[PDB]
């Protein structure tokens, strides 16, 4: 992150914040738990309660992303209702506002739909995180077997070196040594390859959602241009709205840029 | 002591065969395939030494027995 | 009428898969493999004509319907 050289928690303002000062904190700071009700919070402790020690963190990790999915499902679905209600209010308004508002509802509807595709790809990233969780949890019992083996041979050797079980326990240590070694190496291999692929796919989904979000946001700015802000005095009639086809053409250009999106092209060019 | 590894190995191939028969999209088969390789190297190392120790110990024991 | 052949075909591959899983030495698998090829050509010939007759009959029926 970006932080200032001060004991204060507040960081240095961004160049974007220089032009527009940051708004006051949101008035939705509920005086409650604030973390996806109670069942999710109790579930969070349950992952580390009765799971393998090695995979306890991963058992939380994959399921924690389910909390991301469930919360984002509400965001996508409930914001979808906002587009429903927004375009509905356009009726009890003048024609110019009605056309702009319901068109904005279409654009927000697209915002929600793209979000839903993002949650689907997010689920796929969660699924492969579950897969690496599964193999790591399968590795753990071998570690259990190995430490049990060295514990027994150490205890038996301490008791007496003439025990007949130590000749076979020494080979059992070598047994488990090669046993654990082969899949410890592939555990690093599969973790590296799967994490790289999963997060490359996840960031690909993030880039897809991000650029689509930006394209609709900018074209909504162009859509908002057909919104007269003239302060008409009372007693005088309004000229009739005429930008019906102009807003219609704006959507067509939006759809044209929507259906012509390939990963080869990218307006965002990191340095 | 070698026998339980044989038990583990045949259980592993039985499960992967049954799961593959049920459906190839099961998430447990990606880890069961590696589990088969897991047990393959596992069993291989001490199968070789099992032959080694059996040969050396039987030869020494019966040479000593025939010496007696 | 095409549907029962699909029933026969999936039953055939189910039986050969189950028998192969149980044991490769089963005497019914040599004839079940040929039975799969049996049903393969069986189903293939009328699957092709099923597409043919569906296309020709739907086109003629809806051309006549739109003519009406």
């Amino acid at each position: 992150m970006h932080r200032t050289y001060s004991l204060r928690n507040q960081r240095a303002p961004t160049a974007a914040e220089l032009q527009a000062p940051p708004p006051p904190p949101s008035s939705t700071k509920s005086k409650f738990f604030g973390k996806a009700s109670i069942a999710s919070s109790f579930r969070k402790n349950a992952a580390g309660n009765f799971g393998p020690e090695l995979a306890r963190k991963l058992s939380q990790l994959v399921k924690t992303e389910k909390g991301v999915l469930r919360a984002m499902e509400v965001v996508a679905s409930e914001r979808r209702e906002a587009a429903k209600q927004l375009s509905l209010w356009g009726a009890d308004n003048d024609d110019d506002v009605s056309d702009v508002t319901d068109k904005l509802g279409v654009l927000i509807y697209e915002l929600g739909e793209l979000q839903d595709q993002f949650i689907d790809k997010y689920d796929q990233y969660r699924v492969t995180l579950k897969s690496i969780r599964n193999i790591e949890a399968s590795v753990q019992p071998s570690r259990d077997r190995k430490e049990k083996i060295t514990d027994e041979i150490a205890h038996l050797k301490y008791k007496d070196p003439q025990s007949t079980k130590i000749p076979v326990l020494e080979q059992e240590l070598v047994r488990a040594e090669a046993e654990s070694l082969v899949a410890e190496a592939q555990l690093s291999n599969i973790t590296r390859e799967k994490l790289k692929a999963a997060y490359s796919y996840m960031f690909d989904s993030l880039r897809e959602l991000s650029e689509k979000f930006a394209l609709i946001a900018g074209y909504g700015k162009a859509l908002l241009e057909l919104l007269d802000d003239s302060p008409v005095t009372p007693g005088e009639a309004r000229p009739a709205y005429d930008g019906y086809e102009a807003s219609r053409q704006i959507i067509m250009d939006a759809e044209s840029a929507l259906e012509s999106w390939t990963l080869d092209m990218a307006a965002v060019k990191p340095t």
